[PDB]
């Protein structure tokens, strides 16, 4: 037992990141067999970065203005092209340790691991979730830009997130690999802020779950509630509503457990309205949302 | 900025996992060199896990009796041989994948990643500390046994943690590489329990400065307080006593940001006689006390 927050073992993508450099603008880029993908902002100069026209940029380079470099080992560009905000170096090489791997774009509410990197080289990894209004809450420092996010089902990487940069209130902003950004952000170095977030309730009640599989059993009452009824009631707390398909997820751990899904239902709603008087949950004094139905199940289950 | 539970990339002691089966038991080994490093928990069968003489079990053991598995590859066994609480089974391939190593004992308070892998396959990994009473709060299934926490220095993987049990509480107890136990503990399926535990307290410190360095500041004072009248008041809160090496750790962190470690116990004392009045820091409701101040350098300023 435990629950921690835990990330996907890192190796298939630590054996992708490579540095990227046109000028003196460097950055992260995932190489997968002849392509290096990584952000556009990258053929910004510094006084390029506030108000680029990337087509623009983009047709007054040729290749050999591009400096790939894998570890010890520079890897010649022999093609080069953009899609949507991300650039694409093909390189005379296939990257020997590509994984199999898919490029998915996920939903707000959904968990990734990060690879953090600088100058092509990983440093850490963690796990974060896509917020409501398309942010995560990441760990990054300057000479983070083309750090990915992504998960691993089976032998299969799914990369989902590229990340591209930081707004005023410390929250960090990317896209996809193909290069479509979460949420209304562009890639220029101007101040955009963030719409508002809200809580994940669905993942909250995973939590919940797993507390009580972990013997954390306090918060439980013998009172239910209606879903309409609970939303009514979450809302108030800023809390996304919950729908029957949100039930329908929550099944297995509803079983596993023995407590109806509407019942957890009715202690979170308890916990909001008295708060948790002083005791934890987890080890956590919080509700903590960034854990899905199925981050859940695979730590607490098998 | 922000401020995460980060782990070291995992790759570098991916590609050391291996399976270990001796009869029907099996677990996770690590492979380095010519060398298979797991518990010697593995040459118990059903009957012997309650109360083993390990000398006994192994010197009825041969070579043949021990399946090593490399993924699809089987490494025959050539010699084998205990170490304390350790099992080495010599084998006739040394792991291509070996990185730059090392045995190291950490002490409470430090932290250091987890692999967690199930029949030699790594599943996740996290960050934990070693606790005063020489527990980790883990996360782990059954299967575990074997899994290793190390860090990584440059290129080097100092490992520090072999998994071998859950203690009753839930909390995990292992050995060092090395076959020595963390803590007052034992090797066979009885039940022990862990001493009491401390709050960490140079690392809650450090916490405290990770909070301020991305702009958390509330919980600031401008009293100070003197090193023994503080000690006083984190007694009474179950925190270690805090020591002149303790303020000097803090140094660089009470540079960067301009605030006397003993200021920043101020704030800390008051914390603890007053809680957090319904506020956060960093995104917790409680103090966090497994960030040492070298993960927080490390995160916070490059
Ligand atoms: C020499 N050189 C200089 C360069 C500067 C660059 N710019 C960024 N580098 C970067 O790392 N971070 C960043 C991400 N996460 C956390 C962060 O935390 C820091 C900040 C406060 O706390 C610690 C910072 C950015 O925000 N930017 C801006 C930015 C990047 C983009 F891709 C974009 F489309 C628009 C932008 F506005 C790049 Cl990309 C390459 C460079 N080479
Ligand atoms: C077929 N087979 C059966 C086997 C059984 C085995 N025994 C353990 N396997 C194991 O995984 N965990 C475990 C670690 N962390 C978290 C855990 O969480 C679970 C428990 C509740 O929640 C989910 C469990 C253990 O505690 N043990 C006991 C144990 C192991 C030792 F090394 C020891 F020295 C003394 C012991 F008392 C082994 Cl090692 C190999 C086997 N092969």
């Amino acid at each position: 037992s435990g629950f921690r927050k835990m990330a996907f073992p890192s190796g298939k993508v630590e054996g992708c990141m490579v540095q990227v450099t046109c000028g003196t603008t460097t950055l992260n880029g995932l190489w997968l067999d002849d392509v290096v993908y990584c952000p556009r902002h990258v053929i910004c100069t510094s006084e390029d970065m506030l108000n680029p026209n990337y087509e623009d940029l983009l047709i007054r380079k040729s290749n050999h203005n591009f400096l790939v470099q894998a570890g010890n080992v520079q890897l010649r560009v022999i093609g080069h092209s953009m899609q949507n905000c991300v650039l694409k170096l093909k390189v005379d090489t296939a990257n020997p340790k590509t994984p199999k791997y898919k490029f998915v774009r996920i939903q707000p509410g959904q968990t990734f691991s990060v690879l953090a990197c600088y100058n092509g080289s990983p440093s850490g990894v963690y796990q974060c979730a896509m917020r409501h209004n398309f942010t995560i809450k990441g760990s990054f420092l300057n000479g983070s830009c083309g750090s990915v996010g992504f998960n691993i089902d089976y032998d299969c990487v799914s990369f989902c997130y590229m990340h591209h940069m930081e707004l005023p209130t410390g929250v960090h902003a990317g896209t996809d690999l193909e290069g479509n950004f979460y949420g209304p952000f562009v890639d220029r170095q101007t101040a955009q802020a963030a719409g508002t977030d809200t809580t994940i309730t669905v993942n909250v009640l995973a939590w919940l779950y797993a507390a009580v599989i972990n013997g954390d059993r306090w918060f439980l009452n013998r009172f239910t509630t209606t879903l309409n009824d609970f939303n009514l009631v979450a809302m108030k707390y800023n809390y996304e509503p919950l729908t029957q398909d949100h039930v329908d997820i929550l099944g297995p751990l509803s079983a596993q457990t023995g407590i109806a899904v509407l019942d957890m239902c009715a202690s979170l709603k308890e916990l909001l309205q008295n708060g948790m008087n002083g005791r934890t949950i987890l080890g956590s004094a919080l509700l903590e949302d960034e854990f899905t139905p199925f981050d859940v199940v695979r730590q607490c289950s098998g």
